[PDB]
């Protein structure tokens, strides 16, 4: 709970924490859940490059 | 008190922390509490499915 890179945030009319774990290297990653995932894995990815 | 997934907040003009239980899976609750509760039951919505 005290390794958060706390890098940056905008919203500007509201308190919400995201849950991103972070990574000792300086990197954001947000985590997502989806029930038809395939259960047996776990994906990574930008967003863009697919 | 770490597992808290800051997702965003904006009020701009005050600190008010609000009091919130989150979720694994990446979901906000927000806690009220009224007297007249049935005391003997734990009630979830959404507010505009009501």
């Amino acid at each position: 709970q005290g390794s958060r890179k706390r890098i940056f945030e905008n919203t500007k009319q509201f308190i919400y924490e995201v849950n991103s774990i972070t990574d000792p290297l300086g990197q954001s990653y947000k985590i997502i859940v989806n029930r038809w995932m395939p259960t047996d894995a776990v994906y990574f990815f930008r967003s863009a490059d697919w």
